[PDB]
């Protein structure tokens, strides 16, 4: 039998804003070694983007942007035009890469294919300062001022001091040092350059003392998160996985910090299920499908501004898998990431829910869409757990739901969403729609044990709208 649990939304308590943009993906600096990649020609992988969203972030950086050099003179021919850069496995060093113009020419094609916006690391770990100025000022003039969001200056600076590319000694301290270094440089060269950082991988210590130092030189504020790790410990499951954790809390602290002591928003840059480039039979399953889309609503609840889920190649973890040579596909974790696209940008709504001990995995979040329409995405993460939902407080004669499922929790396929698996290039619509007839803002919902849900709620009285 369902556990019975009540959903109260309070049309009247408003939350924050869901903007067009906050969707996004991260990816290895390293990738931009294959010009191919992140190209206008690769029409699947813009294709997967536009799905995920109209406007979205693409962030470029991770352990791989301490490896890698821009050379303006360089052979065009220095590109390795089969590389698919896979998530960086964080065991040593990165392979020393080169990036060359056309490499960035073919970025700004895929931006302008995509709609996305861009985040573009610098490599602050390896590289100098004139060169990053270089880099910037070609970038700058490439991508063009309205596409490019921010330049961030190093990649989880937080962890120099334990991975060789600092002395034991670095600290916060030392990393102001060093940005403050790059910044004036690349400033000299590109008046309009903007910023953002620290992009730290865990150490929310640095994130108010970073904002605060460097206050008028950036535009928000960005920190990492990684749900598990590492890849090989037994103790790291789907089960857990569903649960939240004391390193998520504390991100979440420190963005609501971040937020409140100096009015500069937040971005999650790099984020994913389980880090070392994740875990197979957990990070490609269908439970992290639930875990990506009810992170993005927590977080946007909490005040983030956007987030970018870290993938590339055929990581475990990754959104998109594959190869301009080969074709793309949507792993499980992306259709977490397509309710949200498919649920869109407006407010959060207050939601509440009770009698619901005995089913605390699953979550709730209501959002006044841009159209005025109600929405509520629901993940039942609760894996041994069937949930009847007694919804209250929504102003509408009727919705429908889309599910989000699997026939089993740790499935690496079968995954649907509106009863239809995504198809080439990103390609989805619903082929299985359910009416649920409300009366006095009251619905019921069922969801079996590891689940997803949107539902969409419709207009009053506007059967005859043109
Ligand atoms: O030189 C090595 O191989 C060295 O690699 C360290 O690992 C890293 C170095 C740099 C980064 N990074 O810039 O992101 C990341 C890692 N990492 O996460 O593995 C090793 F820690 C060290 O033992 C090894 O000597
Ligand atoms: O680690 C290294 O390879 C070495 O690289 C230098 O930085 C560069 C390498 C290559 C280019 N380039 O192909 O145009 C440019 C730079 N650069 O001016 O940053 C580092 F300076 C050096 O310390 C590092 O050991
Ligand atoms: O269940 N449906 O496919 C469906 C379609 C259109 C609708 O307008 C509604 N509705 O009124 O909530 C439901
Ligand atoms: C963020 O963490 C990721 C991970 O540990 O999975 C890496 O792949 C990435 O290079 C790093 F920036």
């Amino acid at each position: 039998s369902p556990v019975r649990v009540g959903l109260s939304v309070d049309a009247s308590a408003l939350g924050h804003t869901i903007p067009p943009d906050y969707t996004g993906l991260s990816y290895e600096q390293a990738q931009m070694a294959n010009p191919n990649y992140f190209s206008g020609a690769n029409t699947q992988l813009a294709g997967f983007l536009r799905t995920l969203g109209r406007q979205g972030v693409l962030r470029i950086g991770g352990n791989t942007s301490e490896y890698t050099f821009w050379n303006r003179h360089a052979k065009p021919t220095a590109a390795d035009e089969h590389l698919a850069a896979g998530p960086d496995k964080g065991h040593h060093a990165a392979a020393r890469e080169v990036i060359t113009p056309e490499a960035v020419n073919n970025l700004s094609e895929f931006l302008d294919k995509t709609g996305w916006k861009l985040i573009y690391g610098l490599n602050l770990g390896k590289g100098t300062p004139e060169n990053a100025a270089d880099e910037a000022a070609y970038v700058m003039e490439t991508i063009g001022a309205d596409r490019l969001l921010a330049f961030q200056l190093g990649n989880e600076p937080d962890l120099f001091y334990r991975n060789g590319i600092r002395p034991a000694s670095y600290d916060f301290a030392a990393y102001a040092g060093d940005w403050q270094r790059f910044f004036t440089a690349i400033r000299k060269r590109v008046p309009n350059a903007p910023f953002a950082g620290p992009d730290t991988a865990y150490n929310t210590k640095w994130l108010v003392p970073f904002a605060d130092k460097f206050k008028h030189d950036v535009k928000f504020i960005s920190s990492h998160y990684y749900a598990e790790g590492p890849p090989t410990d037994p103790s790291m499951t789907i089960e857990r996985l569903m649960k939240p954790n004391p390193r998520l809390l504390g991100e979440t602290a420190g963005l609501k910090q971040v937020e409140a002591d100096t009015g500069l928003p937040f971005r999650l840059t790099e984020t994913n299920s389980c880090y070392q480039g994740g875990k197979q039979g957990v990070s490609d399953t269908f439970a992290a499908a639930l875990w990506a889309g009810d992170l993005m609503y927590q977080q946007a609840a909490a005040g983030s501004t956007g987030i970018n889920f870290h993938g590339g190649g055929y990581g475990w973890y990754t959104p998109v898998a594959g190869t301009p040579e080969d074709g793309f596909i949507a792993r499980p974790e992306y259709y977490g990431m397509l309710l949200f696209a498919q649920a869109g940008a407006g407010q959060l709504l207050g939601a509440k829910l009770t009698d619901n001990s005995a089913a605390p995995l699953l979550t709730a979040y209501a959002l006044r869409g841009t159209d005025g329409r109600t929405r509520i995405a629901l993940f039942n993460k609760n894996l041994d757990a069937d949930v009847e939902v007694a919804i209250s407080g929504v102003a509408s004669p009727s919705g429908t739901v889309l599910r989000l499922e699997a026939p089993r929790a740790d499935d690496t396929t079968d995954v649907t969403f509106g009863g239809a698996p995504v198809g080439a290039s990103g390609s989805w619509s619903p082929l299985v729609q359910e009416y649920v007839p409300g009366h006095s803002g009251q619905f019921v919902l069922h969801m079996r044990k590891a689940s997803g849900a949107l539902l969409e709620f419709a207009k009053l009285a506007a059967a005859l709208q043109h």
